[PDB]
């Protein structure tokens, strides 16, 4: 397991735009395209992320191009955050996938403002902090996904994703 496999086992992969967990035009494995309520909109966006005439629709080398690029911008945005860069650092690599995987799905400003729970990561107090990450609109809105980013954090190991 790693970050990759991790977070094509929480977004899925799908060749057609679709409509996230918040309603949102979406493709590939996890990219937003816009929070637009405008297909038209979201389907530009699309044409720009790929740079051919798609209407609507790509392939999984495509998909996959975009995954690895959204994958890279979330790493390298933590490490350029104030906020999260010490996070990052001071976390084993199991355990900075887990915060990945969370800027990956609610941005890098969204994560930045769990500030007790990111001081309490920081501290290694891991229990705790997985307490503190549950009580969010995130673990409301997508609880088994965050209940498996949590366990991550709360245990740096990977026993929330063997075997999905
Ligand atoms: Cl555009
Ligand atoms: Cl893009
Ligand atoms: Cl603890
Ligand atoms: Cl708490
Ligand atoms: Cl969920
Ligand atoms: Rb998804
Ligand atoms: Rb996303
Ligand atoms: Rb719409
Ligand atoms: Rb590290
Ligand atoms: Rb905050």
């Amino acid at each position: 397991m790693n970050i990759f496999e991790m977070l094509r086992i929480d977004e899925g992969l799908r060749l057609k735009i679709y409509k996230d967990t918040e309603g949102y035009y979406t493709i590939g494995i996890g990219h937003l395209l816009t929070k637009s309520p405008s297909l038209n909109a979201a389907k530009s966006e699309l044409d720009k992320a790929i740079g051919r005439n798609c209407n609507g629709v790509i392939t999984k080398d495509e998909a996959e191009k975009l995954f690895n690029q959204d994958v890279a911008a979330a790493v390298r945005g933590i490490l350029r955050n104030a906020k999260l860069k010490p996070v990052y650092d001071s976390l084993d690599a199991v355990r900075e996938c887990a915060l990945i995987n969370m800027v990956f799905q609610m941005g890098e400003t969204g994560v930045a403002g769990f500030t007790n729970s990111l001081r309490m990561l920081q501290q290694k107090r891991w229990d705790e902090a997985a307490v503190n990450l549950a009580k969010s609109r995130w673990y409301n809105q997508t609880p088994n996904r965050a209940k498996r980013v949590i366990t991550t954090f709360r245990t740096g190991t990977w026993d929330a994703y063997k075997n999905l």
